[PDB]
């Protein structure tokens, strides 16, 4: 009843992963993807995050869920829980445990880019949930939502704001992409984080263990062990700032002296200078109408809206139009 489907391993995929490092590293202003900061250690890291006292959107969101899964679940009648960006999938397991309540749960099928955090929470929902058939999909949410299986009556859902960590223009791209995969009957359910007080805000990637910075960081790891690079850690500050005009959170690297690092996977020099800058995240944080909006640009309908009761957080559950 386990099955684990990778297309992350194809040259095919690894080629165009490394071409996106590639041209973050080679642009006028560098960047890294955010999906490298996903190895094992990164995973765990950001399991971390979670627990931090400044980092509020974890347990906001879980609140949502301990509180309005039911509803999600009788408004959704899905058999089969999808879900992108999975990680732990420990929110996932409210969910899980509704739709079981139901009667309804037939299949949990987790995507994530990482697959290690995969046959860990996929081994471990296969056993909480005996008779559940699990298809795991190791992959890239913007290139292989295709892939994922079309069997049932499903419920998409993509948490923790996962979704901000995209700029508008390929954001609209996943949205519109992920609304075309979605069949009559099927729903998308979407976390995204609120805007409010930057102060807040700020402080939730800049707490003071520094626990986001070394995640931050450790994106410099992953590349140092997987494309034979070397980054010196300890030459780069963690810099969290607030975009307004963008209205988004955006984590930086900067180098405290200049630079000189080798990619060798790549066949790439590249260099900084004292004090420059490289973007390695993005956080959009988001309106409520301008999530239905977007929804609606993608092809996708809110049915649903749920926040906490200080709206710091809010959850949409859309259908095809
Ligand atoms: N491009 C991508 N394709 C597939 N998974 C990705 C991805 N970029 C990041 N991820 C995965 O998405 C998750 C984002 S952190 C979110 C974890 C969990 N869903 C939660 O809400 O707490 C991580 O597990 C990371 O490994
Ligand atoms: N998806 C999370 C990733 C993260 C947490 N902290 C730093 N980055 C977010 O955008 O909030």
């Amino acid at each position: 009843t386990l099955s684990l489907a990778n297309y992350l391993a194809a040259d095919s995929a690894a080629e165009a992963l490394r071409r996106d490092v590639r041209a973050g590293l080679t642009a006028a202003p560098k960047s890294l993807p955010p999906k490298w900061f996903y190895d094992a250690v990164g995973s765990d890291l950001f399991d971390q995050i979670t627990r931090l006292p400044e980092y509020y959107p974890t347990r906001t969101e879980a609140q949502i869920l301990r509180t309005r899964s039911a509803e999600i679940i009788a408004a959704a009648g899905a058999d089969t829980l999808v879900e992108l960006g999975s990680g732990t999938s420990e929110k996932t397991r409210m969910l899980l445990d509704a739709m079981r309540d139901a009667e309804l749960l037939r299949r949990f099928i987790p995507f994530d880019v990482d697959a290690g955090v995969l046959r860990s929470a996929g081994a471990a929902i296969g056993a909480e949930y005996p008779g559940i058939e699990i298809d795991a999909v190791c992959g890239d949410f913007e290139e292989h939502l295709g892939k994922i299986p079309h069997v049932g009556r499903r419920l998409v859902v993509f948490l923790g704001s996962t979704i901000g960590n995209l700029t508008p223009a390929p954001r609209a791209e996943f949205l519109s992409t992920l609304a075309d995969t979605l069949q009559p009957g099927d729903s998308l359910l979407l976390g995204t984080d609120l805007v409010k007080d930057t102060g807040r805000l700020v402080r939730a990637y800049d707490d003071a263990a520094g626990v986001t910075a070394a995640f931050n960081r450790n994106v410099l790891a992953v590349v140092n062990r997987e494309l034979s690079a070397d980054f010196d850690l300890d030459a780069f500050e963690h810099v969290a700032k607030w975009n307004s005009d963008e209205e988004r959170i955006e984590m930086w690297l900067r180098a405290r002296t200049a630079q000189h690092v080798r990619v060798a996977a790549l066949d790439l020099e590249v260099d900084f200078a004292a004090g420059e800058e490289m973007l390695t995240e993005v956080s959009c944080k988001f309106r409520p109408e301008n999530v239905v909006a977007e929804l609606a640009e993608a092809g996708l309908r809110q049915t649903h809206w749920w926040t906490d009761p200080a709206g710091d957080f809010g959850l949409s559950l859309a259908v095809r139009l």
